[PDB]
């Protein structure tokens, strides 16, 4: 309507419903858009986002749209705290739900989490948008049991405490190729790097990665040349799979095109 632009959802067409908790960079609630549509609605601190600069990404990020990538509706922008109003994800945060054993999960069904994450990436690389942080911490699980990527590329908007007090470190040490570690060299690789340490999370049943081991420590393994070691539920052939994205060398690492065949292979094999 009148006063909003394409991307600014009017925060009087919103009913909050439940309190979520804190969320990555903000307290986040379950809600209704008009009465009808669920959403997700997550508040953002003042003085924890480069907010200008993140309002212009935001016209960017709600064009992106597909099945396995959380969608952002739009953002409300006139008052403090910012919201960004997003698709509702009913069984809330992949780490939580690998960690709870209940679930009894076959492996058919941690191969399909996979699945689920490299269709994301191999459509976010086509329209060559890296997500910068992935991790299971911001993949979300819906009441259908689908795996969605979330948070994709916010982490250029975080200033640096608001970074700290959600993530638990001043850098995502564990999900980083050596080229991150050493010169800050990120690409479409360090995506791919991060996209084995989730696969790793997944089979691992939300162990943290290098998990006796501290940033500082996983930092001195990695440019060794060491590695994460196989989960006990990957087959030799997952294993392979998460073990690629692990190179030394960058441009020796798949795409997420090349992954997602790997996967879809698998699930042929282990069918
Ligand atoms: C677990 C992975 C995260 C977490 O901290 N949770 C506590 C609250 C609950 N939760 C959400 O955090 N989100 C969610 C995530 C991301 C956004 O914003 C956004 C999405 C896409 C691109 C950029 C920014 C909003 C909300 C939830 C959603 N969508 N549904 C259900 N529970 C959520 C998990």
């Amino acid at each position: 309507g009148l006063g909003y632009g394409s991307w600014e959802i009017d925060p009087k067409d919103l009913t909050f419903l439940k309190e979520l908790g804190t969320g990555q960079f903000g307290v986040v609630k379950y809600g209704k858009w008009r009465g009808q549509y669920d959403v997700a609605i997550k508040m953002i601190k003042e003085g924890s986002m480069s907010e200008d600069e993140f309002i212009e990404e935001a016209k960017v990020m709600m064009n992106l749209s597909h099945e396995k990538l959380v969608q952002l509706y739009g953002v409300c922008t006139k008052q403090r705290p910012i919201f960004i109003i997003t698709e509702y994800m009913a069984n809330g945060c992949l780490l939580n739900y690998l960690r709870e054993m209940r679930h009894r999960f076959q492996t058919q069904q941690l191969l399909e989490m996979c699945k689920d994450v490299c269709e994301a990436m191999e459509y976010l690389e086509s329209k060559q948008f890296l997500h910068r942080d992935l991790a299971a911490r911001n993949c979300l699980v819906n009441d259908q049991g689908v795996v969605k990527v979330s948070d994709f590329g916010l982490s250029r908007y975080v200033l640096d405490d608001e970074y700290t007090s959600s993530v638990g470190s001043k850098f995502p040490v564990r999900w980083s190729p050596p080229e991150v570690l050493m010169y800050s060299k990120f690409s479409s690789k360090s995506d791919i790097w991060a996209f084995g340490v989730l696969m790793w999370e997944i089979y691992s049943l939300g162990k943290m990665p290098y998990e006796r081991f501290t940033n500082s420590e996983t930092a001195e393994h990695i440019a060794q040349g060491l590695r994460l070691y196989r989960p006990h539920l990957a087959s030799e052939k997952v294993y392979t799979i998460m073990y690629s994205c692990w190179h030394e060398k960058a441009d020796e690492r798949p795409t997420f095109k090349i992954l997602l065949s790997n996967i879809l292979d698998v699930m042929d094999e282990e069918s």
